[PDB]
């Protein structure tokens, strides 16, 4: 019946859709028809979910971001919409093949890593939760870049990502709005005036964003740069304008100051903030009720320029005086901290905020006198207070300290892990804190239980609702059930068997993708992130050159087999990142092809590593690495989502690392290496690389041959910056884990060995993994921030 | 397709496509809603009609053009598909007005005037005559500019057309192409190579071009140019690649030697021929059977380069002989040469395209050497001769002449009316048309009666069709039949009752968009056409100050009302152009706002002139101004519209306006002024307009108004420009036909006060309009060119 209309779409769509029938149609109209047909399963309920707010008038969240990771569509509109089954059997019956049409799709990339995907994921909650919530960013031309390697080298190629078209986005004409640059302030008898001003326009389009099973619709409006409105130069010229929505910058925790970049934050503040002033006052709920109707979260420092264009609109365009409209303003905003590396941080020079924002930059000093003259009034003699709380520093040039400005503009401030928060409260911002401890909190980081189980492992997902039922996908607590198996070894090997399988589905992508033979058998170890020092893939990167050694010194000695896994990409910018990189590949190709290691260890660099790849490689995997210095990673997802498909962690006491841990058992994590106080301790004491490359024989040769050509012949020196920067300028510290992660390493390959006590651990974590889905992480922010409920 | 399965087709869309419902749909909405309903109603037909084509391999017609004046194109489907009725009926039902929502279109303006007017009614008559014919073009993010007009004068704004989508047009995504550029050349034992080069991909982009009533739905194929494939800086870079198909250039009738420009016209060649030649060998059709598959014809010599780029690929690619490639090439490409206008003249420097085409301009030296070799054979002693016809001109800097590319590659050349035709064969090209005769051809314009009487006069059409049967859109020569009813004063009643009522319904129009107050009963005027000093709207603006003073000399005298309308767009850069406009602005100000003349005489600059506008005043209009200098205007296709739409024309012996007369007769037409043959007597003998600005006293009044300030107090030397090119540098004397000029129009206003003698004139215009269908002229095309049949 219903897989009969499906099909009857499906055929509708291709000949009046896409012009085409059997004989002339590709693989390309094929998917276009699919994503046709399921879309038109969207559109009732998106109307109705919208109608409904209107409505009702529950208090809305709008999640403002410059980065929204969606991956695909097509699969996860399926499976919230509960048609996947009744689709693959259409498609089927048509003589196709599903995932060959699935395959078709591009990501949506409009995001680096963790930040954009965690709005992703918070979207997908939120609709499932069935809160009133919108995505609020950016519909950048061009997203990540993909990453290709060329002579084992990262190469950038641009993500045109909608060549093809998106038939997932729906332009919004009827909501254009314009968007102010540059300009000169004039303080006028009837206000204060924004003139002169040069004007681009912001077309909205919204995207569906299905909740998991409940008829909810909710929208993610990322808007595009359009201009308004010699003569063929003057129309070329347009392009300068819509450059503003052109491409998303590739860096991930790292600021990069540049005046594209500002026009971007400051373009999606704007027209974010004009459209939901609008709908307020179009709601029939005067600004009185604003923030009883309207949260909006500051995802990161990149939206800062809010609160001042919140306040801006309220005083200079509704008239609403100073106080009152400050008031609302801190009621509307939360902030939520994502890093405590120093490179990231926000700091604009008030040089470059003056000529493209004057009046953002008068509105930001008045915020900053107001603050300064309550700290001043409280704490007289302490002149250097005022120094470190200011939102202005004037350390060569004057620049403005965004982080500060989201703290005394929002109601709220939040980290993104325990470890993490505990820093950001206490240490970062202690003198804030101090003034108002009720401001900061916590919202451990979580990931989706549907894109991250259901949608990418079909295996696991079954088995486990075959064992405790279904209710485990809307509430992950659920997993603890898992637990009454820990003596059933049937079910035990049927964990590993479903493993088994994705690693063997995962190796025939390897093989065709790379060069190498892959060992089915061997353990999969993965390291898939962002290439920076302070994820570590270099220490990583060390003990596979350990490992290697050590068979070429015993070729015979009983060794777990392993196929290494690193994959990410570097911002183009970082050498480091881009030498640790070639770094890898190098030695990869010298493991690889020695006849004495052979199938015994293989190591692949995953390029390209995106949403849809990620998908493939974490249900495939045994070991996760997450080896970041402890204190450095925030909170990370990616762990979370290693353990919720099956596989066991190798990492450091950082971000939710210790969360995981705390849930599972710290005895059921590979847990090593110096801790946050450890590091504290070095830091003071000093740190001197050569004295490990001194005791630590294994790694002294490891680094001899880095350093030596072994890893580079026709190049010997090549990486030497590699070397320098090790002995000389680590402040990740490679050399002060090593030894306990070797040591670390070797205690899981003997746990491999034993299948079945691996297996019982891995049951531990999945069974422990309820914790991290976003679906709780949305429901803390919900009742303790946000103050919303499901509708 | 009735209308109970149209409006559940409209709610479908409207829901599934536009996300929307009653309360919350923009008109914008129910427009989209009505085209997508619309134009589910062309695959099928398009399917079968490209499939034919295929199976049954005919003849294929590649009309290759840089510019399609389509217009809009919801209402031309919908007739040309016989749904209008229905969808009107639909859209009424559920409420809404068909016309609101008609309005809500953009106008595809890939065009300038009647070169890109022409191709575009060129495809509507292919399609209905079921030839295997395609367009291709550049599909350009900007069209030809919106015109506003800001005290007074022309500004320009982008025409963003493509903002909020195009339902019309379809990616045709598998067949993206890549187009090469600059690198060098590198001659190998293996053949020439074409090395180092920069790619930019070329994305068609398919339209349909629906047949009026006959199943057949052919293709127009637009490209766009895409990048391949500091890194941010390098990003944004590729809009450099993409600024090819960026923009058209607003230019009628003038060369602009751009960079960028030469670039568009490889691009759409190079895109176009890989496209055509894959096609054929996928044809289960060897080249030698090439041209007996493949013509295309030249629009102009815009995409003349495609002549040495089909010999780059038959020689360098496919690796046929010098000799087999040139011969096949001949019989593939003809050449339409569309002016004898001295700037409008595409004359491209050597060095630009050795830089951009270093292979082509081999391939062009190789082809100029050939040519003069054949010549150097024959005509031995004269030396000057193979100076006048080479394809390299060597005066100050050496350039390619296109024409003469063109000329050479091509084994058919034909103008655009007999005069012109003639002009190019025996004046402009003597020294290629002695040798071969044969080769030079006529091909008379022509506008299709779909768009330009069914779709845009409902009105007239029914009149007509109640009166002479349906034939006639299929086959205008029919309207002769209308020749029955010459004494038949019910039927001359009913056809001046149509005229009225086009007239009120575009004075609602003139009312609302501009100030005035517009006289219903009175003559209207217009003159609507790209404004030029050869077209003249200057002589016109001379008329209408005339007559002005005459009111205000003589208030109370009988004066047949007027209500003149003069619309048209100037390219950005011709000064003359700009202040022409602003010249007839200002006279138009102070002629409106004067008590005297009050509702006797008012004058309007229509602005924004464009295909959709133009289907509205020329249905209403009573006298069409076709006045261009005798020997400039080497067809017009505007003139041949208002004589189909019932306007007695007043104009001069030039371009197709000849014909018309021919056609109708000499004595229903207001001919006048200097003819072919009188402008060459002048010119030799000299011109010195001074002399009638002396013995004309009521020119020498409206010239001292218009240097002195009467038309700009504020600005008392404002014209002055316009005064000096008229006095020392008029090359299209307009003193010289205002005695003429005045004369005739005054002849008009007498026959005007006679409604029975004049609509018994506009009747035997119409009724005499047939040979001015494109369907015609296309047979011709057909017949004598291309060697194709239905
Ligand atoms: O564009 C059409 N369909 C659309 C269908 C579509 C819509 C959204 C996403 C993917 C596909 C189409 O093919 N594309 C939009 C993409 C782009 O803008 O690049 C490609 C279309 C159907 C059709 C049917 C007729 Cl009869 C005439 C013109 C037509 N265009
Ligand atoms: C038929 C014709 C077309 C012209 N078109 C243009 C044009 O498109 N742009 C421009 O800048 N000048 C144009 N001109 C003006 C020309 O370049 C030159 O400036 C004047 O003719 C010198 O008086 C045109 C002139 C003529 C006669
Ligand atoms: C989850 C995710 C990340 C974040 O990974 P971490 O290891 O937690 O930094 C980055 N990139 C992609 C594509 C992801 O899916
Ligand atoms: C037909 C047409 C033209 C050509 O008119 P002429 O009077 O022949 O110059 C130019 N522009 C538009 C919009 C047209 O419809
Ligand atoms: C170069 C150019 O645009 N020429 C124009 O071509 C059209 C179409 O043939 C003619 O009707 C017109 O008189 C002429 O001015």
């Amino acid at each position: 019946e219903n897989v009969a209309e499906l099909k009857k779409s499906f055929n509708r769509h291709l000949h009046f859709t896409l012009v085409k029938d059997r004989n002339v149609a590709t693989t390309r109209d094929y998917y276009f028809a699919l994503a046709h047909t399921v879309r038109d399963h969207l559109v009732g309920r998106w109307i109705r979910t919208q109608q409904h707010y209107y409505d009702k008038c529950p208090k809305r969240v709008y999640y403002l971001s410059l980065e929204f990771y969606m991956g695909r569509t097509l699969q996860n509109t399926m499976i919230n919409l509960g048609l996947q089954n009744a689709c693959d059997e259409a498609i089927y019956q048509l003589g196709l093949d599903i995932e060959e049409l699935e395959e078709i799709e591009e990501d949506a990339g409009l995001g680096n890593g963790g930040l954009g995907r965690l709005a992703a994921c918070f979207l997908d909650s939120m609709a499932t939760l069935g809160l009133a919530a919108y995505g609020y960013g950016i519909r950048y031309e061009y997203g990540i870049f993909n990453q290709k390697i060329r002579d084992g080298w990262q190469v950038e190629e641009a993500d045109d990502w909608l060549r093809y078209g998106n038939p997932w986005e729906k332009s919004r004409p009827e909501f254009m709005l314009p968007v102010h640059f540059y300009g000169k302030v004039e303080h006028t008898n009837t206000g204060t005036k924004w003139i002169d001003t040069q004007v681009v326009l912001a077309l909205p389009y919204d995207t569906p964003v299905p909740g998991y099973m409940n008829n909810t619709v909710n929208t993610m409006r990322l808007w595009s740069a359009r201009a308004p409105n010699d003569y063929i130069q003057a129309v070329l010229d347009r392009n300068l304008a819509e450059n503003i929505s052109r491409v998303l910058y590739p860096n991930d925790n790292f600021f990069e100051g540049k005046e594209l970049r500002l026009k971007q934050e400051y373009f999606v503040v704007a027209a974010t903030l004009q459209d939901i002033i609008r709908r307020f006052k179009a709601s029939k709920f005067v600004f009185d009720a604003f923030p009883d109707q309207v949260a909006i979260q500051l995802n990161d420092t990149h939206p800062a320029l809010a609160i001042p264009e919140l306040m801006r609109i309220f005083v200079d365009i509704e008239k609403l005086p100073w106080s009152k409209a400050w008031e609302l303003t801190q009621k509307t905003f939360a902030y939520t901290n994502h890093t405590v590396l120093p490179e990231a941080l926000e700091r604009w020079p008030v040089d470059l905020v003056e000529k493209l924002l004057p009046r953002h930059l008068e509105i930001i000093y008045e915020i900053n006198q107001k603050h300064l003259d309550r700290i001043v009034a409280l704490f007289p003699k302490d002149v250097d207070r005022l120094r470190r709380m200011s939102l202005i520093e004037e350390e060569g040039s004057k620049r403005i300290n965004m982080a500060h400005l989201c703290i005394v503009g929002s109601h709220a401030v939040n980290g993104v892990a325990k470890i993490h928060s505990d820093i950001v409260k206490t240490k970062v911002f202690k003198d804030f804190s101090e003034l108002e401890p009720d401001k900061f909190q916590n919202k451990t980081n979580g990931i989706t239980p549907r894109r991250w189980l259901l949608l990418c492992n079909p295996g696991l997902a079954e088995l486990i609702a075959e064992k405790i039922g279904e209710d485990y996908v809307k509430d992950l607590s659920q997993l603890t059930k898992l637990h009454s198996f820990l003596g059933d070894d049937v079910f035990l090997r049927e964990l590993a068997k479903v493993k088994q399988e994705n690693k063997l589905k995962f190796s025939q992508f390897l093989e065709t993708e790379y060069k190498v033979k892959i060992n089915p058998s061997s353990m999969f170890d993965v390291q898939v992130k962002r290439i920076h020092e302070y994820k570590r893939q270099l220490l990583n990167c060390l003990h596979v050159i350990t490992m290697y050694n050590r068979i070429k010194k015993d070729p015979k000695k009983l060794f777990v087999p392993r196929t290494v896994i690193i994959g990410g990409k570097a911002a183009p910018g970082y050498h480091m990142a881009k030498m640790i990189i070639k770094l890898i590949t190098s030695v990869a190709d010298v493991v690889n092809n020695d006849p004495m290691v052979g199938s015994k260890l293989k190591v692949i660099f995953l390029e390209n590593y995106r949403v849809s790849l990620a998908e493939k490689v974490i249900p495939a995997t045994d070991l996760s690495e997450q080896i970041s210095t402890a204190g450095t990673e925030a909170s990370g997802t990616g762990n979370m989502k290693f353990m919720l498909n099956g596989a066991l962690t190798i990492g450091t006491m950082d971000g939710a690392n210790v969360e995981m841990a705390e849930e599972a058992g710290e005895e059921n994590l590979f847990i090593f290496g110096m801790r946050i106080d450890d590091v504290a301790a070095l830091d003071k004491k000093g740190y001197e690389a050569k004295e490990y490359y001194e005791a630590l024989p294994e790694l002294k040769l490891v680094i001899d041959q880095i350093d030596n050509g072994f890893f580079s012949p026709k190049q010997p020196d090549l990486f030497k910056d590699i070397i320098n920067m090790l002995f000389y300028h680590d402040r990740f510290k490679v050399f002060a884990d090593y030894e306990a992660y070797v040591k670390c390493q070797d205690k899981v390959s003997q746990l491999y060995m034993n299948p079945k006590a691996w297996n019982t651990m891995v049951l531990k974590n999945i069974a422990a993994s309820g914790k991290f889905s976003s679906d709780r992480t949305i429901k803390e922010y919900a009742q303790n921030i946000w103050n919303v409920e499901p509708s």
